This record gives C-alpha cells, structure tokens and sequence, in this order.
C-alpha cells in the first residue's frame, strides 16, 4: 500500500544480509584456456557448493547454497575464458551469489530457463543474486521472485537480480522475462535489447487479485542502447511497476492491464552523482525531473481490459519525469469492457507528443455503450506547467468516448467527435492555447477556455434534440474561429 | 490531587525517554525544489517508517513507529521546500517524532484532523511529538492525549506536543483544539492566533466526572502576538488547566 | 438487545438455583407472644446465620449467608407474632432467602433502607430473595440489584425480590424504590400503595449511558388496589421497563 515510490525506496541503500559460511570456489587452470568449449557452468563448476533437495510439500525442486538458505557463495575467477550455459538453474533460493566472470561468456538458458527465488523467513532477506559476466545472452526465460510451488509452503520475500556484463545483453524472442512481487534488476552493461516478453508484475499466486506487486527494472547504469519489444505490466491486479532508466528509452508494445501502473523515471539534470541504537540514514526522494536529453520512445500503448465490472474505470497509468514523451505511430489503443475505461498518460516534467491514431477496441472511431465512458486523459507538464500535449495525428472520437486534456498548450491537427457524439471534449486544464485545426461536432460538450479553432463543422444528429455543439464555459478574450460551417 | 502547580512541575526537566531504533529518514532531492506543489507528507514521506494496524478491541485505528510504541522516528530535512498537509494522522501513539522542516510549510488538517496520543505502559512515557516547521497552519482540529477508543484497552498516559514554527501559526474557525488529561503544548513561533475552539481539559472518559485532568498550553517562548478566541476549560470535572504565557 | 418481551420471558419458568447448606433457623417460643414489642429482626434473629464482612476493594459492606454467596437460608416461623424492622440490611448479596412470617408484621426500614443485590458469577444466579409477611410496610427506600460499590469488583447479575404479604403494603413518601438492571418484584398482597418514588431503571453505573436495563414490577397477583404516585422510568439510557399488573 506504500507505492513503488516508497516500496522501491526502502531497498536502495541496504546492507546485503548477514551471511555466514562464505564459500570461496576458485576455478583455476583448465577453465582459463578454452574460449569456445561450451562448458556447462552449473555442473562443471557450481554444483559442488550448491546442494539440491526436496521441499517437502508443493515443490518441483529445492535449492540453497549449503546448509540452509542463509549462506554466501562467492566465486573468484576474474580471468576465466570460455562460454557457460546454465540450462535449468530453477528454484534457486540460495542467497548471496556473485559469480564473478571477467572475459567470460554466459548463457542463462539452453532448453530450460532459470529461476532465482527468495524465502520469506523471519529476517526477510534479499538473495542478492549477482553476476559479473562479459556477455550474458539471456536466450531463454528467467523468473525472478517467482512462486516456488503452488501457493503454500515457505513464501517468497523480495529478491534482487544484479547483472554486470561489460559488452552486451541480448535476449531470445520467446525469452519471457517475468519478474514479480519484489524482484528487481540492475544492469551495468550496454546495448540492452530484451527482445522478448518483458513482464513486470503478475499474479504471484492464483487467487491474489489484490496483489500490490511492485517490481523494478533498474537499468540506471546502462551506458548504451536500451530496447524492449514487449513490455506487459499488470495481470488481474494493481501491478504498479517502475523503471529507472539511463536517460534514453525505447520500448515496443505496451499491453497494459486495467489497473496497471508504471513509473518510467529518468536520472536528474545532473544525473546520479538494552541500548539506544542508531539506525542508518535512509535517503528517500520525491518525484524529481528528468534531464534535458531524456526521451521515452513508446511506440504502442494497448489495453488488456476484461474480467469483472467496477463502478468506475480502472485507469491504467504511466508516469514520466523525462523531458519528452514521444508516443509513436502505433499511438493509443483501448480495449473497452462494460464500464468506462480510463488511461492516465501523465507526464510530470515533460510534454506529450502522440503522433499516432487514438484507437479504441482497435478501431479509430470506436462507438461505445451507455455506461462505458472511455475516458482518455493526458497531463502534459503538471508540476512545470509549460507542458504541451501535442497530437500531430488526426484523432477521431466516436460515441461515449471522452478526450480530456489538462496541459499548458494543447496543440492539435484535427478532432472528429460529431459522428458518434456524447463527447465530453474537456480542455479545462489547458492554460492558454487549444490550437484545434479542425472540429467535427454534432452532439458534443466542447468546453474550451481559450482557443483558435480555425475551422468549425457543426453537424445535425438526425431527430435527436437537446444535443448540439456546446461551448459550455468561458470563451474568453483571445478566442478566434477562422471558418464556421453550419451544414 | 497534586494540582497543576505540582503536576506540571514534575514534567519540566525530564529526559525524553529510552528509545531504541532511531530511524533516520532523510528526504533528499525532489522535495527540495517545488515550493507550491501541495505534497501530502504522511503518505509521500512518512508512511514508510510508520506502520498502521488494529488495536484488537475498541479502536478506530492503531499507530506506532516501528515494532511497538517505543521507537524513535527522526526526519532530517532542514532545507526541504514546499507545503505539506497531514489530513488524517489519527490515533498516532508512536513516540519521539521530531519532523524537522526548515523553510517548509505545514498543514495539520485537510477534511480530517489529527491526533497524537500516548499509552500508559509500565514506563509511563511521554511521546514527545515534535515539529520544526516554518508555517504550521493548524486549519483543522487536533486532539492531544485524546481517548484512544471507548474507555478500556491500553490507557492514555501523559504526552507532549511541541511546535517550532518560525513565522506564524493560525488556526481555523472550527478547529477545535482539545488537549486532555496530561497533554501539553509548547510553542516557539510568533503571531499565534488560535482563532477556533481552544478546549483545555475535558472528560477523557464518559464516566470520569472525578477527573483531575491537568493540561497546559505552555506558550512561554512566543516572541509575538498571542490571541485566542474561545477558551473553554472544564467539562463535568475539576479540570484545572494552566497557561505559562510570554508576558502578553 | 433482546427487549423486555424477551429479557423478562427467559426468567418466567426457572429452577431457583443449586443451593447447598440449607440452613433452617426456627424461631420458637418467646417470639410467639409479644404482638407489639418492636423486635429488630436482623439482629435478634437473623445475624446468626448471616455473616457480614468486607469486599476488598470499592465496598461499603459485604454480606452473604454462610461461606460464599451460594448458600440458602430458610426461616420456618409460620406462627410468630409481633413486628419486625430491618433498618439497614444493605448490600445483602446472599441468595435464597424465604423469611416465612405468617401473622407477623414487617418493616423494611427505620432510619436506614435496605438492599438485596446479586453477584455475576460464572453461574449467573438469581438471589430469589423472598418474604412471606402479613404487613410489609416498606417505609424507607429499597434498592434491588443496586450497584454494589463503584463500578468495578464483582458485577451484579439479575436478581429477584418476592413479597407475599396477605393484608397490605404501604410505602413512605420519600421511600425511593429504585430497582435496576435485572431486578424484578412479585407481589401477592392487596391494597398496594407505593406512595413514594418508584424508579424502574437507572444508570447502574455512572458511565453506562448505553444500558438496556430491563426491570419489572410483576404485580400480577395483587388481589386488591394498585396505586403509585411517582413512576419514573429512564435515566440517561434506554431503560425499557415493564409491568404485568392485575387488571386494574
């Protein structure tokens, strides 16, 4: 209930754990002279001080390091040369790995993916699963803080994956990366191209529709190219993920859920850098601003909306501190359920540049039923109040759909509402200019404080009466219409 | 039975408490550059190291700092800029706050007032709820050492509110300030105008007509203008309050 | 919350209690030949198998029959002649009296009223305080199921007064009859004229404004004249009393 602004903030500056039994496996000679051998690494090295077993009750496998789930395993290679697959390291509970592999190639899957899970003990420890490879090359799916078995047994606390490649990370096409309720992901590599399913947040349990499930992909140290392909947040819950990127972001398809959250957060302008007992200083931050060259190149925003009926919408929402929000040519789609779905495309310290066709039910017009008010929503520059919500592509509102823009200068190229009508075409937040270039109205509620709508179409709507072009608020001083056409 | 000449005098020079777990939340950047944003402060900052809950039996809510009612929470801002409402910090038992807010604006109520209660444990500790704002601006009612629920449960010991504004304190018209059986109030501000109901002493319990109920509004450090509007002491008991003012 | 239609109905057909130690005091000769002597009856007869004491904590007095509050006292006179005052039988918890006084005159007060209280044990017993006089002549106040001391201690369960005069019951002008939360009153007399304060239902406790407090004056067997003067029900609660009269 704290939110990802708090739930991630408690885990920033922590001591790792209290591990005893610091195992130090040093892979000496032999490994240091075969660059192309295709070692397995779980079996040719790591199964010595990693013991499997059985979790008695609802398990597939059971893993730790050595004698309980609170012992460190550190591997000191730093010069081993070759390539290393995992191919099945699943239900590793463990704790405190740091597989230190300079000039070594990794692979995290070959016919079988991996897992790095935690346990919810009385200490609530993060496993701190680390890696220090050169090329990681995910190549099959990876589930961090996954469900161990089926519901019961020793519950899964928060956990951390940390990766420190130095030359590149790709991913396979069906490599469904799905990190869950507490799982994070740091990166220190470049050319990150997670070209498969990236799934922040899910039902960790099959009956937990009330799951907060704050996850994180903290790519704050990526020195190169970030790229997703399939970013899908939210699955039958209020999965409100977040991303702390490295001041440049492109994602592919965004299939948001009904009530999914997202906090794409750039670095700042300067970037990043008995007895009484003194707890250490917890440094926490409020919502700051992204720097100048901070761009969020989302190219599709869909909506997965089905299931139950709530009395309002659900407001799938994102949040951005970056200086721009370039929502590309796929634009905005919205699956519509019986109630009236909502989409908060908020941008705190930036703009909103939607260059795409605003579809709904995957069509541009998109007629809707009586109770369904598809409340599209934009907030360009809330805390800076100089944020423009520019729609350089022609939008089209059908029936019972509600464009509302709360910006500083809402530029447009054409708004088409009159065919479906019943459109609360609000612009109440927009400070001075609502530069609509073309307007189609038959039964609309166009409430603009100040505008220059240089073309006006006022349509008829059959035999229905009381329904008309309706400037329901103040038109003001600098208003202007360069063409009126009553048809 | 000691009287406010004694009952207040025992609480003048005391050590605060014995707190372990001295939490040090430092609100860094982000908060330090929005002078007009209207943050909430309970949720955007303070609900991290403050856990709610349920007092099993006769409660509305239940609050402490972290793991029992004997842990300190200190906040080290000293340069955060903006304005901060509480809007519902009710039945905070807790202990040893000092929300240190230089050049920051406060508000203690927005559709909902607050509370800063104590518990009568075997140590009989004062919560020492402190604030260090610039403008406090009470603006809704505040009940210090109030009844927790209805009579029974963990009883309410003496407690202290301490305020350290540097530029002014107003209050709303219906902001019924009603501090009770052990509750005090220090001030270090100026232009104090508690323009609503100020209610020293009340029935803390519905059947305690024999309540001594010594309260205090120790405005001894007000450098400016003191003003009440509605000072109402005594409610079906011998509520014998007191005020140590600042010579006007 | 059941209401007097249910709360009285559960107590209609009950076994009395489970009393051991059935004391049988028989007042023989001597008492049987002085019709005008003005005996005291608490001291000249009844203090033998009634022991006083102290309830440790919030008491004025403390009474039972013999060795705990679950022992019967029965008195077998049936022919004793005279007149008998009580004059102070207060905080009698006891249980299972039946002072059987044919052709004998009673008085329940002389400078001091009486009391017939119960205790809320794990059995929740009704004391079944009975009398079988000829003229009762209340003449000072009587508190049935009163508060024992002040709030705490052994709580007061339901209790019953039963009176079986055969010739008449008056009452004094300031004889404030105030029977409480569970207290009833049967009568088998005639010419009942309770000419003082009759007070069904009250705050049994000073803070219990939510008291259901169903009382009863079950005068269903009065063969003659019923008359009150001051019937006052309800005191800061939902005191919902009842009366089962005898058709006038």
């Amino acid at each position: 209930l704290l939110g990802w602004g708090l739930k991630q903030a408690e885990e920033a500056n922590k001591t790792p754990d209290k591990p005893d039994k610091v195992w130090r496996i040093q892979a000496g000679k032999g490994f240091n002279e075969f660059p192309n051998k295709e070692y397995d690494l779980y079996k040719s090295l790591l199964s010595s001080k990693i013991d499997g077993g059985w979790d008695w009750g609802n398990a597939a496998t059971h893993y730790w390091i050595k004698g309980g789930q609170w012992n460190k395993l550190e591997v000191d290679m730093k010069d081993a040369v070759g390539t290393y697959k995992l191919s099945g390291l699943r239900n590793f509970t463990g704790g405190d790995l740091d597989v230190n592999m300079q000039k070594a190639t990794l692979r995290l899957g070959q016919f079988n993916g991996n897992s790095f899970t935690s346990y919810k003990d009385s200490a609530d420890r993060t496993t701190r699963v680390d890696f220090n490879a050169k090329n990681i090359l995910i190549d099959n799916f990876l589930e961090i803080n996954n469900r161990v078995g089926s519901g019961a047994g020793r519950k899964a606390s928060s956990t951390v994956l940390t990766l420190q490649a130095s030359e590149g990370i790709t991913s396979s096409k069906n490599a469904e990366i799905s990190l869950y309720d507490g799982a994070t992901l740091n990166l220190a590599s470049n050319s990150v191209k997670l070209n498969g399913n990236v799934w922040m947040g899910r039902l960790q349990y099959v009956g937990a529709y009330l799951a907060p499930s704050y996850s994180t992909i903290n790519t704050s140290k990526v020195t190169g190219e970030v790229n997703f392909n399939h970013l899908t947040v939210g699955d039958h819950n209020a999965a409100q993920a977040g991303i702390i990127a490295s001041n440049k972001t492109h994602i592919g398809t965004l299939d948001l859920w009904q009530s999914a959250g997202l906090n794409i957060i750039a670095p700042p302008e300067g970037g990043y850098k008995q007895k009484t007992e003194v707890q250490p200083t917890q440094v926490i931050d409020g919502p700051f601003a992204g720097g100048k060259d901070t761009v969020v190149n989302i190219d599709r925003i869909n909506t997965k909306a089905d299931g139950t009926i709530k009395v309002g919408g659900f407001k799938a929402s994102l949040t951005t501190n970056a200086a721009h929000l370039n929502i590309g040519k796929g634009g905005v789609n919205l699956s519509n359920q019986a109630s009236g779905r909502t989409l908060l495309v908020e941008n705190l310290t930036g703009n909103i540049t939607v260059d795409g066709p605003l579809r709904v039910n995957n069509q541009v017009g998109g007629y809707a039923l009586a109770g369904s008010s598809a409340n599209f929503e934009f907030k360009a520059g809330v805390d800076t109040k100089n944020g423009t919500a520019t729609f350089n592509n022609d939008i089209s509102l059908g029936r019972f759909v509600n464009l509302k823009v709360d910006a500083h200068t809402a530029n447009f190229k054409g708004i088409d509402t009159g065919n479906g009508g019943f459109n609360t075409l609000d612009f109440s937040g927009v400070t001075n200019k609502v530069n609509i270039n073309k307007l189609i109205t038959a039964s609309t509620n166009v409430a603009v404080k100040n505008f220059n709508i240089n073309e006006l179409i006022v349509k008829t709507n059959g035999v229905s009466v009381g329904e008309y072009t309706h400037f329901s608020e103040d038109i003001g001083s600098q208003s202007r219409i360069n063409t009126v056409r009553l048809e």
